[PDB]
């Protein structure tokens, strides 16, 4: 079946997804820059862009 | 909007437009000459012109 899945798989799949998660997210967080707020939403805070 | 200003960025516009107000008039005051009045109400002043 297509719609359907072995349970006795499961604990094997998560797994392995659990290990893609991370795999997928192995980056560094690159600075860009920012501007002041020229709004009064904020105290003139610096805005990432 | 093309009319209205910005608050925010008011006293940073008037102290720049104060500091115009002083360049402006940097200037020496020259002399020219005068002439001898004798309309009745500044008789005998000595009128620059």
């Amino acid at each position: 079946s297509v719609r359907g899945a072995n349970p006795l798989m499961f604990r094997a799949n998560v797994l392995h997804m659990l290990l893609e998660f991370v795999l997928d997210n192995l980056y560094l967080n690159r600075h860009t820059g920012f501007s002041q707020d020229h709004t009064p939403f904020t105290e003139g805070a610096n805005l990432r862009s």
